[PDB]
């Protein structure tokens, strides 16, 4: 489905970078945000959805989309609830696949800035421009366009 | 071209919303930022570049584009300077429209939140999804994935 995507945080240096993976594409937006919050998932959230036809989120860790704010960010942008991830062997391993690469991407380009944060979107611009052929910048535009 | 973006800041309540519009669909993005810094706005453009394909950037104002910071965005990102606004009948007023819908939204949904971010975002979010038929965001993503 074109409207599921999977968000997680990962710690690097003390910090969160909240990764949103696009399950169809591949595709990545993710920001370093302040803490680990229902505040900062909610505003995420409505910013992923305002931009995205967002139907459905996926996580890893169910406990991080509790809180009032979330189910505020869920109910306003008509996001629907997913309990556990369901099986759908057409995208096993897509989003740990992701995480992985834009982890390895992160590390490879860390020196070249000075901040964590700039080093992250240098590596979200990587990973959504490599052709895997199409890379997943341009799978996800044409997998929307299509499905309008 | 569907790689033109037209950056500019406005003002309200104190804080600086940095306003992108995809010249060709009237799509937005947008963030509320600490303030109108080089730095800020360099890190904005990384982010946009990483999410669509970024060839040109205009504003109103030239000066916003000169620190060492957002030059050096847009050599990584390998986005070309653009010395003023080139004549284009087919554009005419269609960024001074955007900007002008996007405020009217905040006014209309900022008693929904606490915060001006949110309000932003819930604006962002309303502005891209309007049918005008297609919306802004529907009309992105078919211009960039039949330009692909
Ligand atoms: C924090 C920061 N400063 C930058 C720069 C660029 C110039 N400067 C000024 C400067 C002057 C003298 C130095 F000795 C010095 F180390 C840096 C980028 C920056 C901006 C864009 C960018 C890159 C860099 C390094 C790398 C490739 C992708 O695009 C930064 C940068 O931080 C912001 C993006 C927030 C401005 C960083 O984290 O280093
Ligand atoms: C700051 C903030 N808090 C929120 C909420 C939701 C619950 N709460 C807790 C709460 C509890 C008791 C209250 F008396 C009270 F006023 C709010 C949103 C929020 C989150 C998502 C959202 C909306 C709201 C209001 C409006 C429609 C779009 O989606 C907020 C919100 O701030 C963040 C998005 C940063 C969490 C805000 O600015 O109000
Ligand atoms: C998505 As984690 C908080
Ligand atoms: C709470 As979310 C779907
Ligand atoms: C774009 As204004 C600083
Ligand atoms: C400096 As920008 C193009």
């Amino acid at each position: 489905s074109p409207g599921i995507w999977q968000l997680d945080c990962t710690h690097l240096e003390g910090k969160v970078i909240l990764v949103a993976v696009h399950v169809a594409s591949g595709y990545i937006e993710a920001e370093v945000i302040p803490a680990e919050t229902g505040q900062e998932t909610a505003y995420f959230l409505l910013k992923l959805a305002g931009r995205w036809p967002v139907k459905t989120i996926h996580t890893d860790n169910g406990s991080n989309f509790t809180s009032a704010t979330v189910k505020a960010a869920c109910w306003w942008a008509g996001i629907k609830q997913e309990f556990g991830i369901p099986y759908n062997p057409q995208s096993q391993g897509v989003v740990e696949s992701m995480n992985k690469e834009l982890k390895k991407i992160i590390g490879q380009v860390r020196d070249q800035a000075e901040h964590l944060k700039t080093a992250v979107q240098m590596a979200v611009f990587i990973h959504n421009k490599k052709r895997k052929g199409y890379s997943a910048g341009e799978r996800i535009v044409d997998i929307i366009a299509t499905d309008i």
